[PDB]
Parts: structure tokens; C-alpha cells; sequence
């Protein structure tokens, strides 16, 4: 098939004690209601299933531990897996994953894809993280992900789910062409994330009133240059004292944004995808290997 | 501290029977009016001396050659750099270049930046040919770039301007994200350059209505996600029974459109523009030192 | 209730032969897919039962009388009411109006509203009629509308539709804020109504590119202004040789557009709907008894 | 032929403790710049003279006159009106007015254009005045206009201003299409004003990153159905600590913006202006003789 009907599912606020199992509840609820509109994928928030621990400067390390999971699924997150398998609805779900190799910790910041089987089919860990690296106590709250996660180590990968070729990317790397061009070239049809992004910034307050503008223009251009469907799912809303944009969507590989959200809480959308849409851009304006000139973008590659 | 006022001359139709010499008073017009208004450099269209023959297919190799410049410039031209000087306002030009070079007639699609004093600090040679190279009945209207030039040789450079650090890119290119980022990965400050984009694509109609869409999204983001001021000239208007797209556009490298044309005739639009703002993106969220991870980016630079 | 899910049937082209069983067909259809998604109401085109014949000057009134409707429904449409009443899914659908008093005949470009159980709930007459009066040589296809409709004589009412107070606009009353301002006085809670835009207007094509930000731009501004969930369904395509608009669109009553169409042809969109964000606007920075100063408005109700 | 170039003064943000002489400096120094631009007339923001008071309840009735002009111009002032002249470029300056009639003290959010004679051509008053009129905990700062203003005395005017026929508008009125449109059917070419528009909004803060999409939404909508061409100056930053909206603009009369600030500093923008323009829109689609149906808007004039 080549026909489908995709679904973004945007989180309200999570907080710092709700708990995992809360959270399954409120993403058990946004699978079904968008099962009950036909998609059958769901997109959910960059570490979804707790509340955005990185504004936080730690020092209690078992403390950090908490936040991160040692297993996917675990016991309270399986009901989502086979809430998925029943209704025939995958979906991306984000989590800060912990995993201790020869006793040695590592972290990253992870999502996954699951099929309307309810099977992990594909991973993918944050390559650009954002934020300082220090504590700084002029901001209101920090953004220290570049300390709690290292940069993933699978690249940007393309796997096959359902029928329809996808690729991950997680909030700020939708910010980098890099990150779109890869899987671009890897034929992704879809490529979809989620994020929490602050409506304030504190090193360049001058930019909050774009924040908006900003997010929408990075999945644009990423769709349209890539001729590929593109979804965004935030975790929006006032989370622990800090506003978090909202503004989830869904955007057709012209660049054309189909669907999006207007509350800043536990939100569904949906669209009709056509996977071959991506032709009329990979076809012809963008027919990479009838008009890219690889010999002169070696300045990219170098490290 | 190092400012200066960008100007763009959008260009009205030019027809087949159009002169140089007629042209050059249109664009010897503009220029001036640009620095009665405070401008330091003003951006011309692609291909700014001539209609846009591309869209004819040419049997009579006379009759194409008499739409290129064998020198840059000649004595027709050669006012208009004297005015630049005289009125300290640099340019950058778009025009066909035909070089004799190895027993080979060499024809690029060319673009070059006068400084404020007449001089022609550097040149740049259209690399993303679009359209095809054989006459294709199903158009009604041809777009032979392929045909009518090769690839350009000089790679995507970036010069000093008058203490500004430009590059340039020739219509297609504003929509590939590799070009943008070459530059940008050389520090340009300013990234400019002209187009001549029909409103109608034969390939594929269903987008003639997001031609203005499509335009100005590659050059937000493309100014955004590389922290640079950019310009686009465009040549506008019915020409030769087929519209061109308008919305010649300056934008601050916060993606935000700082100016723009609202006619299809040859139009002056300014912008004052602060070179130290670029810092705002390059020396944060879009530091590239701190953040980039070119060592996952090789796929770009595969052949 | 408060809550439900709206959805807009954009059209695709219809032929001058294309029979009104053929154009049920296709309207089944999307309604049918409509509720398959949970949709409860969904928005038809402008004279969505044939093409656009005001493009043509005509000379024999039989074959203009052919192209309006003389019952509501006939047999041949009466289909869609029944699937309508059967899914339990109301819509809004357009169609040219033949009335006959005392052997005058009336035509009226109408709408009407029919509500989940499929009875017919209300109507509404195009107030302003767009277009020339008298033939024009030069343009590709005309615009009579002044001439084979009288100009709406219902006023811009609002009415009950299934615990949703809704309004009705037809094509070119999307660009008048009046006609937006009466309802939204009536307290219309969803105004929604269809159109047939050619991306190309005879007398002023200057404008062409900007087809879709007018469009978009009236859509978006009437919600805001009005605090109102707004929906707008074209018939899109090329369509006898005219190059219809698409982007047929939902917005939320903050001037977000929440779904939008990207082909040109039979397309349904949805979104959810929750009356009560009205209240984000009409109750606060809108709030109409609070802050409107109707004492200096007389002018625009002046003759 | 009947050709300008329109500028606004944006300004940053004004201290509590910041003097008018100090703030006449900053004024002076843009209106400057705009002359050396070719700029023949300049938009300032409301109440453009001191920090925006209506933030702070006052218990002292001294205290709050402090911020109210009882001259226009007066000795502080008056350097301004002096270059005005001098430079041949006029202004639309917003002030706090106290005014003494029938034993009323009467306050008013005013603006005012002069000439490029340094002559005061004409005045308008806010009509539509926002916030609240006593003081609310639940606010982080107040927005007590209603409590220090009474609603304007002068309707919605319109001014010949050096052989342009110019309107105004001040802040929150921007949002109303009554105000607009009063000015358009009197015949307005430019339609002007300033504002203070703070990024969070208190009583709905799920709208605060839609501040920047709203205020433009206002303008564009109102240039485009007016046919008009219009201009916003704000005091945008971060004043007293409330953040202030930025994107001063100037839109042309088909709601395409041709000029936007990018800072939250002081800042000039400029764009050239074509009175003749307006027709493209009050000569055919908005052809208001020939279009408007008046019968059918009296409830907007209801009392």
C-alpha cells in the first residue's frame, strides 16, 4: 500500500512526580482516540514518558538514574505496546535510555519505532545535543542535556515500518539540515520526533516571540528539501514553572503544514498521508541523483 | 560597528528585442536610486542582461551565443560599474558567461560581486543546473539550463566585500540546503544572489500556487540555520509569455524577511543590516563548533 | 456537548458534462470517509453539484437554467441526505438556486446546512456577488456572477446545527470582514462555507502568486477577529481549462490553521473542534459587550 | 507619480526613570536616520514618550499627571517638530493627554501627525481601550488603560498629510476591523499608528507565542481588505520587566509586508510607498460602490 493515515499525539505537561504509569494512562488514551480516526501511527513527545529532567542541575546521581529507563518496555510501559498490537497502531515514542555495559553507564537520548504489530522495529539516539554544559545560575532553569546524554551512536537511520520508509530525529536536530539530508538520502518518506522546547531562551531572550516561528520553519524546509511527510510532537504547556511550546504538526513533503495543534495540552491530530506524494519533489525539482553535485559538498563531511 | 544597508534590484521583464544597452539604463536606474537611499550594495537578478533564453530551444548556435558576454565587463556594461564606484555602491551581477578555454566553448551561468569601488572582487558559477538538456514537447515553454550551460568550477566560494564576508548562489541553488551550508561553514555573512522563477511548473502544476511559498521558505531557512543575512533578486513580470515570480526579499539570519517586493517591475527594496548579528545564531543554537557532528554527515558528501 | 470533529470535502474538478449522480458519487464518498474518521459535520464547495459555469457567457437561458436546481434535494441528490442522516454526519453543500414566483424566476448562489439527522437546518444566499457584469473579450474566462445570481437576500444568519451555533459564508464573502462581523455578533461558533478561486484573475494578475495568501489571509483574520472555528472547501484543479485554488482549510478561533488540503482534487481533512475555545477570545480580548464602540462604526452600516 | 517612502521608529524599551529629554534624543536620532533613508515620513509607537505606566495601579494622582502631556509640543518636545521640519519628514508621535474641560480632567491615549511642515495636520484618540479598569492580583502586571483613559472623542479620522490621505489607529485598535474599515470607506491611503504590546497576556497566557502571529495578522488582514497601506511602530524589549512585542512593519495594500523590524532595540525600517497602489484593490475586488451590501451590515452599527 501506499496510503495511510498518520497521527501526531502531543503531551500537556508532565510533572517531575507524575508518575510512569500516569503517563502510560494519558498515552494509552491519545493511541486510542487515534485509532478511532483511522491512523494508524502515532508520534509522541522527546522523552515522553517523564517530565523534562534536563532544566535541573543534579548531583544526586541515583537521583538522574530515576528519569532514565533500563528496559523497553518495562512492566508499566508494556500496556502501551499492546494497546498498539490491538488497535493496529504503531507509534515513536522518546525516553532517556540507561544501559551499563561492563559497569560502565551509558545515556543517551532515545526513541523508538513501533509497528501496528506492536513490535520495535528501529532506534535512534539525539546527535545533536543542545543546551551549555555548566551550571549558570543567571537562567531560571538550565539546559544541561549535553551532560545526562552523550551523542547518539546509530547515525541517522531509515527503517522500514508498516509499509512506509522512516527516519528519527529528536527536538533540536530538527533544527539541522544535516540531520533531514541523511535520511533524505536514505529515502525516508516520513521523518518524525517530538520535542520540548522552552518558549524562552535564556542566552538570547530576543528570539522567544520566534520560537513559533522557528520550530514550523525547521519541519517545513526539512519536509519540502527532502520531499518526505514530517511530524512534530511536543510536550507542551507550563511544565514545572517553564512554558513549552506548543505547536505540534504534521507536514506534507511540499513544505505544506496539514495538521496542527492549538492547545498546550494531551492533543491529537491526524493526516492523510500518501506515501508516493514524496515523488513530485525527489522526481524532479529535488531528483537527487539527476541535480546534486556531491563533489562539492565535501566541506559538510569534514571533521 | 560594521553595518551597512543591503539593497536588491528586482528587475521587470526583459524582452527578446531588449538591448543591453536599454538594460543597463534599467538597472544604472536602480542602482542609484539605491544609494539615494543609503544602500552599499545592491543585488541584481540571474541572468540580468538579457530575456531568459533558456526557455527557447536553439538550433542556430550564432543566435545563442549572442545572449552571452564575452567580457565583464564591455563597453556596454562597463557604465554601470563606473556609476557603482562613483556612487560607492558595490553589486553583484548575474549574466551568461561563454569562455574559450582547452578548444571547449564553455557556457556558465554566472554571477559576480563589485565591490563599492568598481572592482569585481569574485565570481561564482551556477553548480544545480535545473530543468533537462533536450527539448520536451509536453512544456510550453522550454528550460534547457542543462543544455544551455555546465556545472559551475568554482565551488561555493565566499568573499570579502567591503569588510562583509559574501557568498553566492544563482536562482536553484537557494533551494539546496548543501549550498547554503558550504558558505555557511565558510563563515559568509551575507549570502545573495538572483533567480528568474516561473510561476508555473510544467513537471509539476499542482505547485504553481506555492511557487511564492517554496521561494521564501529556502531563503528563511536557509538564513536561519546558518546565522546569515541573505538577498534574493528576482526578474519578474510577463516575459516572453511566461510570468516570473516576484518577491525579491531580504532576510536577517533569523529567517525573519526584512524586505520585500510587492510589484513585478523593476523595484529597489532595502535593509539595514548588522553583520554582527549573525553572532546571535553562529555563537549559539547554531554554534557550529560546539554542536555540529560532521563525522555522521558523510552521506552528504558521498558521490 | 462541547466537543466534536469537523471536517471539509474539497473538491476536485467538475466537467461541464459530469452528471449530478456522478458528483453524489464523489460526495458519498468523502463523507463516507469523513465519518469513517469520526467527522459529524463536513464542508462542501460553492455550487458543489456542477462546474463552474459562471466562467462562461450565456445566451440560451435553457442551458443556464440546466446548471441550478429547482428542489433541495431531488432524487438524485436526496442519496447524500440519507448516507448524512445514516452515518449521522450534517454538511454544508452549495448549489445554484432556481425559484420560480408568479412565473418570475429568482437565482441565488445558496448553501444550505443540514445537521447530523439530515434534515436541512438552514440557508444562506451569496451577498456579494464578484466579478464583471458585461462580457470581456480579453479574459481567458469570465466571471459572471452579478449577472446569473441576485445578490443574497437571508442577511448572514447563524443557526443551530447539532448544539453548534453556525454560520454561512459563500466564496468571496470570506474577503469581507462585514459579512464575518454580523455572525460573529449572532454568536456563530463555526463559520464555514465553500469556493471556486482561479489562481489567475484577467484584471488584475499582479496578484495571481498571492492567490493562496488572500485566501488564507481572510480565513485566518475572520476566525481571530470573530473568536469562531472557520472551515472553507474549494473545488480545486484545473476544471474546463481554469486553474482552480486549493488549500482548503479548518481554522481554530485564534486564526490557527489546523488542517489544510494539499492535492487539487476530492480531499477530506478534519480536525477536532471544541466549541468552547470561542471563549478564548470572545471573552476576553474580543469581548464584544465589553469593548466594541459601536457608536463610531455607523459608518459601515451607512447606505 | 504620487510616490513616498513611509518609515517607522520602532523604539526600545523606556525606563520608569527615563526622561522625555532623554527619549527626544532617541526620537530625533531615527527620524534622522529616516531622512538620510529618503523617508518623507516617520511612525513612532504609543505613547511614545515614557515607559508604559498603564503596568502600575498609582494611588498618587500627581504621580500618574507626571506621565500626561499638557503640551503638544512643549519646550521638551519641541526639537522634535523643529527637524521635522527642517529634514522635510513628518510623524505620527503617540503621548499620554491631560486635558481640563467642564471641570473634567480628561486623559486620553492620543497620536498625532504633522506634516513634513513640523505642522500638526491632525489627531485621533484610542477608542478601543484594553485591559481592565481596576486593579488584578491574579496579573503579574497590570494593564489599567481603561482605569487611566477615556475612549477617544474624534471617531476614526482620516487626514490629507502631504497629499496622502492618512489614518490612524493606536495599539489594541489595530484589532478591530470596525476601525479599519471606518478609515477605508472614508478613503484612507495609509493607515498608521504604534503600540505597546506585551509577549505574555495574563488572562489567556495560552496565546503568548502567538503574539507576534496575531499582530501581524491584524495589519495584513486590514492593509488587504482595505486596500490600504499601513504601518505599525511598537516599543518593543524589555521594559520595567515586561517583555514588549517587537516586529514593527509596513505592509502594502495587499497585505504582503515589505518592511519588519528584527530587533527589540530602536530601530528604523523603510519602504517605498505608491499611493496608486491602493487601487489595484479599491478598484476591483474591493470596489466598495460597486461590491458593498450596507442593508446587510446594520447589526454592526447596533448599539
Amino acid at each position: 500500500t501506499r496510503q495511510m493515515i498518520l497521527a501526531v499525539g502531543q503531551q500537556g505537561p508532565i510533572a517531575r512526580a507524575e508518575t510512569r504509569e500516569q503517563v502510560v494512562v494519558r498515552l494509552l488514551d491519545m493511541l486510542t482516540k487515534a485509532a478511532s480516526r483511522g491512523a494508524n501511527f502515532i508520534v509522541f513527545p522527546e522523552l515522553a514518558l517523564t517530565t523534562f529532567f534536563p532544566r535541573w542541575h543534579f548531583t544526586d546521581e541515583a537521583e538522574l538514574d530515576s528519569f532514565y529507563e533500563t528496559e523497553m518496555p518495562g512492566p508499566v510501559v508494556r500496556p502501551l505496546f499492546e494497546k498498539a498490537a490491538e488497535l493496529g497502531i504503531g507509534f515513536n515514542l522518546g525516553y532517556a535510555e540507561l544501559v551499563v555495559e561492563g559497569g560502565v553507564k551509558r545515556r543517551f537520548n532515545t526513541s523508538i519505532l513501533v509497528d501496528k504489530s506492536g513490535k520495535i522495529v528501529g532506534k535512534y539516539r539525539k546527535i545533536h545535543l543542545p543546551g551549555h554544559k555548566e551550571y549558570e545560575a543567571y537562567r531560571p532553569f538550565q539546559h544541561l542535556e549535553k551532560r545526562y546524554f552523550e551523542p547518539g551512536d546509530l547515525g541517522f537511520p531509515v527503517y522500514d515500518v508498516d509499509a512506509a520508509k522512516m527516519g528519527m530525529f529528536i527536538a533540536n536536530d530538527r533544527r539541522w539540515p544535516e540531520a533531514w539530508r541523511v535520511m533524505g538520502l536514505r529515502g525516508a518518506e516520513i521523518i518524525c520526533g517530538g520535542y520540548n522546547t522552552p518558549t524562552h531562551n535564556p542566552p538570547v531572550p530576543q528570539h522567544d516571540h520566534l520560537t513559533s516561528f522557528h520550530h514550523l520553519l525547521s519541519m517545513q524546509a526539512g519536509s519540502y528539501q527532502n520531499g518526505a511527510w514530517s511530524a512534530a510532537a511536543g510536550k507542551a504547556g507550563m511544565e514545572e514553572n517553564c512554558m513549552l511550546l506548543g505547536h505540534s504538526c504534521i507536514v506534507a513533503p511540499t513544505g505544506e503544514i496539514v495538521a496542527l495543534t492549538t492547545t498546550l495540552e494531551d492533543e491529537v491530530i491526524t493526516a492523510a498521508v500518501d506515501l508516493d506524494r514524496c515523488r513530485e519533489l525527489r522526481e524532479h525539482i529535488f531528483n537527487f541523483k539527476q541535480h546534486r553535485q556531491p563533489q562539492h559538498y565535501g566541506l559538510i563531511a569534514e571533521l
